[PDB]
């Protein structure tokens, strides 16, 4: 059968899918139509139906798996579509991780015969990031940190080895925020979670400003202020709190500035958005800095979909955690973030 | 010259004020009109113009300070009101805390020959703290906790003894948050903050639901459902994550079903307003735990007037605190817990 992995998350499915570039003559031949039918409708088209998409420029070209090459494909559609994609699937064995594994169950069994396998999503996050990384990124580096994060005339993406990942703290911002803590290949543990995360940030910027798609609530937060809905601490203070080292432009409080109507009423919907970001992002970092030095690691990883196409955010956690950890914690990004359960599903195939 | 300690915050600005009661017939004879004015004033109003009040059930009573008998006064007002106040003043030694005994320092000086002494507001914090525990609230306990605080048929108010108060977790909620560690009586730092504090809720409260008040978004907050709002568990598993032992009823993602349109039009008010105390509420448990359990202190202290008229916040921050603790944190709270900085401030006069 296609080789995939999925991973149904609570609000994206994310599909990793292995095309094998190495059939043979006879291999093509005792391939059946509804098989060809499948590798070429996901091969020629990039958007599928209305709501999914291939994201080309992360495809792997010429990997080597399961003894096979082929090309690894990364494809992702709402959660709220997958009754399309069953529904598809009924005009294989399925590794699945993510918790809509668990709550689908049911529905992808709808397809006759199809077996599903149920599998950890925070292990399914552990093997792809290390698959992933172990294998690069079509010979360049998954990993990236921004270089001077703090001087924006220096500030720039940079590779980062991984090549010893132990111990490493991964934060997935996803829908909420689970922390992991990986010492080994087969010792992890999940730190803990926090609740304000990218549905959250989408959620109330949906709500404060009516922008209809994350790609929406990015476009505005870029244009926006945050300093007119947050209060800072120079707003309280009138300058630096020196006694404690908060500089003057720290947020003493998120959104403290909408106390005061006339500032509600002067407010534009991008400086909300923009705040919204800025509250989510260092709400994500600070609790990625106190997870780091309970654990007493140094390397923070950040993964999951809140970072897609969002410099914003990344370049805010890269400064946010160098300046707030006085430079003893680093910000890490992988090329592939969305993606690594979806991976990890596939790699237990296997096993099965 | 009158006895007071003032707190002036980014929300808020807190008095004490000690009312003698020990006056001698020599005394009142040399009192000068203006200061019998004050006193009179003070003591015969619960009000004061349109938004100051006297929180008359925290009096503390004959209480002995500097070798005088007297009343202890707790008096609030908003900052944005400050002006009147010194307006009400140009018609004494003032020491005085918070962000703006250094902010409107200048404008404290319009008054002819006062001293304004500022002192730090985390040090006035643990002086005040640590002076009204001791002095005890007119023999009751100023430290309580609510025990059995997951059980609701059981849940109740009880007072906690903190003769010896080290080592202690000190969680300031006001507009943000400040996290302090209490080792002695003149051992303790800041560890941390967050901007998700007391002007978040009511910033973000406003913001979302119309309200005008603290007290109208609490009475929202009260009749609201979170879950309207709120990404379960539940919602992304179909049940409990039972791997890393997370609850279906665990917020996955605040505001997190907030990314569906429907459910923004059928969301109420209320809804709005209990997400977003859960939200802010959960977040500064978190936080606490995270810090106690770096800081090695299992005693955690909430003050601030975040939870000034706030069952809700209290009962869910007792619940949450032991329940992903398992037990290894307790949650404390103080009677007085807005006015500890007041109180520090004026226990400084003796150093002028
Ligand atoms: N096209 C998109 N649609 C929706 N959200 C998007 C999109 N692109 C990026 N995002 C953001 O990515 C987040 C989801 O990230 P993702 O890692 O896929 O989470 P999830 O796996 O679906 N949720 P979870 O069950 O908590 O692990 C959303 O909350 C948004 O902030
Ligand atoms: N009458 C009220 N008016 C405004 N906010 C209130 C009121 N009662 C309670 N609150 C809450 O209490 C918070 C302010 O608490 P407070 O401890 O007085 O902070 P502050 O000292 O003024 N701010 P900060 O400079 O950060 O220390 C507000 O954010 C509200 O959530
Ligand atoms: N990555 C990463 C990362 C990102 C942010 C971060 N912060 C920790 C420090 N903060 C704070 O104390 C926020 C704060 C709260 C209250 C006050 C009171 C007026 C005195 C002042 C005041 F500043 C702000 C948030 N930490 N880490
Ligand atoms: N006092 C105190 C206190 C209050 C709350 C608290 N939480 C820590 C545990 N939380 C979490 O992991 C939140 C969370 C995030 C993501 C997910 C993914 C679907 C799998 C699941 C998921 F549950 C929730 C917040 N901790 N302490
Ligand atoms: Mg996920
Ligand atoms: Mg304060």
């Amino acid at each position: 059968s296609p080789w995939f992995g999925m991973d149904i998350g609570g609000t994206l499915v994310k599909l990793s899918y292995f095309e094998p570039i190495d059939i043979t003559a006879e291999e093509e031949q005792e391939e059946v139509e509804s098989l060809k039918s499948i590798r070429k409708y996901l091969t020629s088209n990039v958007a599928y139906g209305s709501t999914g998409i291939r994201d080309v420029h992360l495809e792997l070209k010429d990997l080597t798996l399961f003894g096979r090459r082929g090309n690894l494909h990364f494809i992702r559609f709402p959660t709220q579509d997958l009754p399309t994609f069953i529904q598809m699937g009924r005009d294989t064995v399925l590794c699945a991780t993510g918790g809509g594994a668990y709550k689908f169950e049911k529905d992808f069994r709808t397809i006759g015969n199809l077996h599903l396998h149920k599998l950890d999503e925070l292990d399914c996050l552990v093997k792809g990031l290390l698959y992933i990384d172990s294998v690069s990124f079509n010979g360049q580096a998954e990993c990236y940190y921004f270089a001077n994060a703090s001087e924006p005339e220096r500030c720039q993406k940079m590779p980062f080895n991984l090549d010893d990942p132990y111990p490493l703290l991964v934060v997935n911002i996803g829908s909420g925020v689970s922390i992991l803590a990986v010492h080994s290949k087969d010792n992890y543990k999940r730190v803990t979670g926090t609740s304000l995360g990218g549905g959250t940030f989408l959620g109330l910027c949906s709500l404060l400003t009516g922008c209809e798609s994350f790609e929406e609530a990015l476009e505005m937060a870029s244009k926006g202020d945050s300093t007119q809905a947050d209060k800072l601490v120079r707003d309280i203070y009138g300058g630096d709190y020196e006694r404690f080292g908060l500089p003057g432009w720290a947020v003493a409080s998120s959104f403290g500035n909408m106390i005061y109507k006339e500032k509600r009423e002067s407010v534009s919907k991008e400086d909300l958005a923009r705040a919204t970001l800025v509250t989510i992002t260092n709400n994500i970092g600070s609790v990625a800095r106190m997870c780091a030095v309970n654990e007493k690691i140094n390397r923070v990883v950040f993964v999951g979909n809140f970072l897609r196409v969002n410099t914003l955010s990344m370049k805010l956690l890269a400064y946010a955690l160098d300046y707030w950890s006085k430079g003893q914690l680093k910000a890490l990004f992988l090329e592939h973030e969305g993606y690594f359960g979806a991976v990890g599903a596939l790699l237990g195939l296997p096993n099965f």
